[PDB]
């Protein structure tokens, strides 16, 4: 008789019938608190020496420390019944002897519920899912196994797996068996590749991966050994330790996915020329309504000051740029504006830790998008829906738009072609919406 487990969003966990649409990311806006729930069913008359839950999340999700709650049969556990250790990227919850007593030697199946939350942060990339990963390591012997720790490849796209073998004591031993791993994209949860270590090898390297994706090596269960994934210390390196614990294979549920959307724009004129220095804010109605702003209690003074200094530097770049004749506006000049605007965008994405809707569009926290010398500007970290661009400052030599421009944020609105114009000329995909100005 085996334990059963499932992890999903609050209210949806179900070890018997796991949610079927699970792999499909659920849309959230940056700053949203994602509430998770782990449900475990422990068999009657169990005699486990170890019952450990471990969870590690991708970087776009920040584990909210102090939010962990755990119950057995809808009855909270006493503090001495478990040891909870928290890290930036997740936690470990280990039953103690007091805790194990509450799930062992029971006349009936015990239900263990663990809840907690994470915050979708500014590192989440639009349309790229973020995820958690829970594992339940247990057995009648002490178990040293835990959940895989996601990692990025190194700058060159290389990711190295290093394997060690130890007995129940921690003492090193020859390879106990061939070890097979699935290299998994930890964001989307899709298997990328299968690697195996023969007994004469302790490393393998995978090449040509995306430097901005988080991967993990998930060891295919090895009879008698538990996988102890070491803490991540550097990009491109993953270390796993095989303990000869002689326990059952871990439980590894499917996990939900979360995601934010976005929209890209290009400032152009009648003849499709691209215009620098146009400033826009976002509203939630064709007129009146409120404006998109970053939350004050979620942004530090340094982040707000970065938005200000980068904005000022951008303004001067634009001024210099506009003072130039048409022929003087070369690729190098345009490059200067594009550069200033990038530093501004990064500063804005970094300060945009959470959103609210405010009435005063001149509020310092209101999100202001500024077009660069390629006319590009974009918004990221949104819920799908209908928004309205409102121009607040026109590009030099142009009339201020008299109407708000309605735009739709969707699951593919940020990447889909057919939208009207190439965000960046030569990309091959018209993945931006045109915003037209009049002389």
């Amino acid at each position: 008789a085996k334990p059963k487990i499932d992890k999903d969003f609050k209210g949806k966990a179900n070890p018997d019938t796991p949610r079927v649409d699970k792999d499909t990311p659920v849309n959230h806006q940056v700053g949203d608190v994602v509430e998770y729930e782990i449900v475990t069913k422990i068999p009657a008359l169990a005699n486990y020496a170890t019952a450990n839950w471990s969870d590690r999340m991708t970087e776009g999700l920040a584990f909210n420390k102090g939010t962990v709650k755990v119950t057995v049969d809808d009855v909270a556990l006493e503090a001495g019944d478990y040891a909870l250790t928290e890290v930036a990227t997740g936690f470990d919850l280990k039953l103690t002897d007091a805790g194990l007593a509450k799930v062992n030697d029971q006349n009936a199946e015990k239900t263990v519920k663990i809840t907690y939350s994470a915050t979708l942060n500014d590192k989440a990339i639009v349309e790229v899912p973020e995820s958690n990963d829970v594992t339940f390591n247990y057995g009648n012997n002490p178990d040293h196994g835990n959940t895989p720790k996601p990692n990025k490849p190194n700058e060159n796209g290389d990711l190295t797996l290093t394997k060690t073998w130890v007995d129940a004591t921690g003492a090193p031993i020859p390879a106990g068996a061939e070890a097979t791993f699935d290299l998994v994209n930890a964001q989307a949860g899709k298997v990328v590749q299968t690697v195996t270590l023969t007994t004469d090898k302790n490393t393998v390297t995978v090449n040509g991966l995306d430097k901005n994706t988080e991967y993990k090596f998930v060891e295919r269960s090895i009879k008698g050994y538990s996988a102890d994934y070491q803490e991540i210390t550097t990009a491109g390196e993953i270390a796993v330790k095989n303990w000869k614990d002689e326990n059952p294979k871990p439980l590894d549920p499917t996990e939900p996915k979360v995601v934010t959307y976005g929209k890209k724009f290009v400032k152009v004129n009648d003849k499709d020329n691209r215009l620098a220095g146009a400033e826009f804010v976002i509203a939630n109605a064709d007129n009146a309504g409120q404006y998109l702003a970053r939350k004050a209690d979620k942004v530090s003074q340094e982040e707000k000051q970065l938005v200000v200094t980068t904005k000022d530097a951008l303004d001067r770049a634009v001024a210099a740029y506009n003072a130039l004749t048409a022929q003087q506006q070369t690729q190098q000049e345009k490059e200067k504006v594009d550069k200033a605007q990038a530093a501004y965008n990064a500063a804005v994405i970094a300060a945009n830790n959470a959103f609210e809707w405010v009435a005063d569009k001149d509020n310092e926290n209101v999100v202001k998008l500024v077009s660069d010398a390629q006319g590009r500007f974009e918004i990221t970290g949104l819920l799908a829906g209908t928004y309205y661009l409102e121009e607040t400052k026109q590009p030099a030599g142009y009339a201020l738009l008299t109407s708000r421009q309605k735009f739709e944020v969707t699951a593919t609105s940020y990447s889909a072609t057919g939208q009207g114009i190439e965000y960046t000329a030569g990309s091959g995909k018209d993945d931006a919406t045109k915003v037209v100005n009049k002389k």
